[PDB]
């Protein structure tokens, strides 16, 4: 039975080799500039219409990578002390695209992620206070703010602020932060479920499209 | 002996009778569900004092609430402002009535606050005496603002983002599984503020409210 | 010579350790010494209030080092680290820290609101710039503090606090300092999950303790 341990790690070595090759020869659906430019084009429109225009345009540029209307949903997000709402459009293990914002405004912890996040503002104001500094910056509609991996900032959204968010990195690691307050502060298990389901729907889509 | 009845059978028949009767009169306890306050009574009552400053408005409301419902309102000896930290927001409450199905309290903030309203197994109504109440309902990308005199109604299972301006005060009425709602109102107190003295104060106010509702029921 | 009971000597020793510990603690309280006087930091920080906070901080650190050599952290150990607690967020720079005292620079560029924390310590905050709103427990009014003013937070007290944008202050603390850190890291553990920040904070404390340990032992 000692040889069975060798066979166990034999196929384990090959499978891990298959995965490694796949993770490295994998390409991305979206470009950072692509998402930013679309949002910048629509920022002058009311956010409701801007959202609709952007979703339609994303679907024609990348069919089979954007969730259907039947699976689009606004779900509150409580994390880092702030509160907003998001609508997931695309979600894989390496990328996501979502609409985010708040009608009341909010402040808190940007989060510390294993990913690069790009927020292009559609309406309102985004205040950013970078770690190590004692001054803040403000971004306005049409402008894109990037959150590098391992960076942590204090953020503030003004009343009625909305943005398109494009994330790239280890996406399942971001859920730990995004659902923290939901678990320990709001106890909103229903919201917790809606979030996980939306991610599942996004993963479901990307899997079928890749398989056709 | 065609009219006679065996004693053993009759004894077991009556046991089935009391069992059938009890299991049915137990059900009517939910049918004879009596709430101490009417659903829109608290709102209609506080809408009258909204013109005053919150300090006098509270005192005159508490007095009026006692006269209308004697033995259902906590005495001045057990009235206390305690902080409330939940859903990312912070305020202070003053419990006036508390049972297992109902509660009435004075709530507000002198600074203002924002956060998650909470999903309760209950129906909550808030009537504004002073300040502003902002509500952002789930699924929408817009908010509504409520002014003094108006009443915000929060149905069961609903979740909204809330914002109170500076110096907003309100009376609050809740109907439903009150102990479960208490789990939310103490969440941030445990995992964010670690204010265990406040935790004690809140639970004590509930115990005082419950003690009153049983000593009134017993006398 | 005689024997003592298994419950007799047990109680006697329980009184013996009671006699020792109580007079040992009282001995400990008597030898207690503080590097900074109760109102020393406040008096010193107010002198630099009104200036650009960068300039005020730099001059203060130089002044503290000159007044208390061996009790202020070197430049290579000074570090701005985010603080998340009680619902609010800001940044701190630890200047001095032991088991009984601490001095730190604190503030926020964005502003913030939340629970002040209920500490086993006496904490004073002298404002260099910006605004400090305080809402005391049991009250329905709030007081605003402007630069040059000092806010004192007594042990066991709990307030709601609000900082305006670009508010900066100097904070001195006196009491059970390790218990205070527990609060300061509450949101970091259960809300932000920022382990890096958590590590930075604990490292800042360790550096303060090390410096205090060396100065105590070797001058
Ligand atoms: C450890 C994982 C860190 C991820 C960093 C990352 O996602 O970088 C994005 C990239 O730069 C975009 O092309
Ligand atoms: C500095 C930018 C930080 N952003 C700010 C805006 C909102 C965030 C945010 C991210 C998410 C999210 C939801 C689902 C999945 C699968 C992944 C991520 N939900 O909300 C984080
Ligand atoms: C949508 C309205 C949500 N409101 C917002 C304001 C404050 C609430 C709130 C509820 C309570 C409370 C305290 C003790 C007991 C036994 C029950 C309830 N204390 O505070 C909940
Ligand atoms: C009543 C004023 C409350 N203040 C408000 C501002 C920030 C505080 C605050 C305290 C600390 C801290 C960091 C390290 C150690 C060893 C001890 C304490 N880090 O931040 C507490």
């Amino acid at each position: 039975r000692w040889a069975w341990a060798a066979l166990l790690l034999a196929v384990a070595a090959v499978l891990t080799q298959v995965v490694w090759l796949w993770l490295g020869t994998q390409s991305f659906v979206f470009q950072r500039e692509e998402i930013a430019q679309l949002a910048r084009q629509y920022a002058g429109l009311d956010h409701e219409l801007a959202f609709s225009r952007l979703i339609v345009e994303l679907r024609r540029l990348h069919p089979g990578h954007v969730l259907p209307d039947e699976e689009l949903q606004w779900v509150f997000v409580n994390a880092g002390g702030w509160m907003g709402a998001m609508c997931l459009l695309h979600a894989s293990l390496s990328e996501y695209v979502l609409l985010f914002g708040t009608a009341l405004g909010s402040r808190g912890h940007s989060g510390r992620y294993w990913a690069e996040i790009s927020d292009t503002i559609i309406s309102g104001t985004f205040h950013q206070w970078r770690e190590g500094t004692t001054k803040s910056e403000v971004f306005y509609p049409g402008e894109t703010v990037v959150h590098g991996p391992g960076e942590a900032t204090a953020v503030e959204w003004g009343p009625n602020t909305w943005m398109v968010e494009y994330g790239r990195g280890v996406i399942p690691s971001t859920l730990a932060f995004a659902l923290a307050d939901t678990v320990f502060s709001t106890q909103d298990f229903l919201t917790l479920f809606y979030t996980l389901r939306s991610y599942a729907r996004g993963l479901r889509l990307e899997l079928t499209t890749y398989l056709f």
